[PDB]
């Protein structure tokens, strides 16, 4: 009645976890996520680039168990908006998460169900505490891949739908060569 | 009713987490842990070196929340035995843990309550999955500090007493210039 311990190699330079399957998110997999839909359509038509890749080592859903995963968030913009992850709440309202930044320049946008927002800058060595109840999205604000490792409860689950429907209350853009976190004009509540 | 997200800087070269207090474990804090008690007494008398330091960022005990901590496990031997951490089970039988090796050369010794053992080699980039129910001890098998980051449930707790009383069923030693994991002669069960 004991699971076998194991070790796996993670390459901090590439984000690749040996033996884990690469899950790929292309821009075409993110319809309705970016503010500039015309820019989205244009970039999908012309290229449809990879926005991010995930390597996950996950256990069966069980209270007390832990998953981990790396993300390689590629550099880019859709109009003014930097490339980002889809973003989600956890399905369980009482499950936190820890991120460890490994490479590149980025940050995390978090929000509560009421839309109260928080931005946390991430550079290599930044550990981010994602408290229970906060939706979380990472953003690449640089010209190189933004790579991090996340450790999360095996029963936290995922709620992508809420973010797919309403988005985040803030967006992260480049204006006149500088990074700005500003009100999302599509956000209601 | 939402905790504030935060980011903290971890130096992967030193293990130091900015703003966290250094908890120091000297050899004198580890009476009855090493097989060669005469060597232990001698080294405590002569020097009483730091065996390891921990930097912890911990939340209040709450189901679903996560702690993280770095350890700097210094190089050394007590007789034939490499420097190691005290080792513990978690108080809760259904709480796993994830370790991320950052610097140096080491490994993890794990065991179940029945004494069934597992050794996992750790070099930078090795992520170790510590399943529920397994006691866990890290060992520095090299000449430089062995540094890692651990992420664990905020309600996992600690049972040091079981290990203090009975020890691990295996010990990690140097014999004729090579690292060996062998039966602990003090182990009973
Ligand atoms: O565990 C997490 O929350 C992360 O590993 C994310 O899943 C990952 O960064 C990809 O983002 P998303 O799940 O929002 O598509
Ligand atoms: O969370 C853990 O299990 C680790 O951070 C250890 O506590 C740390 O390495 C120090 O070892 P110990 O707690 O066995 O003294
Ligand atoms: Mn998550
Ligand atoms: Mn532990």
């Amino acid at each position: 009645m004991y699971k076998e311990p194991f070790g796996v190699k993670v390459d901090f330079e590439t984000g690749i976890i040996e033996g884990a399957k690469k899950s790929v998110r292309r821009l075409s997999d993110m319809e309705g996520y970016f503010v500039d839909e015309r820019a989205w359509k244009e970039l999908v038509e012309k290229e449809d680039p990879v926005v991010y890749e995930v390597y996950a080592v996950e256990q069966e859903e069980k209270e007390g168990d832990l998953n981990f995963a790396t993300t390689v968030l590629y550099p880019g913009k859709v109009g003014k908006e930097f490339f980002f992850t889809k973003g989600h709440f956890h399905a369980k309202l009482d499950r936190a998460e820890v991120y460890v930044a490994l490479k590149g320049k980025g940050g995390m946008l978090l929000q509560t169900p009421e839309g109260d927002a928080k931005w946390i800058s991430m550079e290599p060595g930044t550990v981010v505490y994602v408290p229970a109840g906060w939706a979380h999205r990472t953003v690449n604000i640089g010209d190189e891949p933004f790579i991090f490792l996340a450790i999360y409860p095996a029963d936290a689950g995922h709620d992508y739908g809420t973010i797919a429907e309403k988005g985040f209350s803030k967006i992260v853009i480049e204006e006149n060569g500088e990074v700005k976190v500003v009100d999302n004009p599509r956000w209601k509540k």
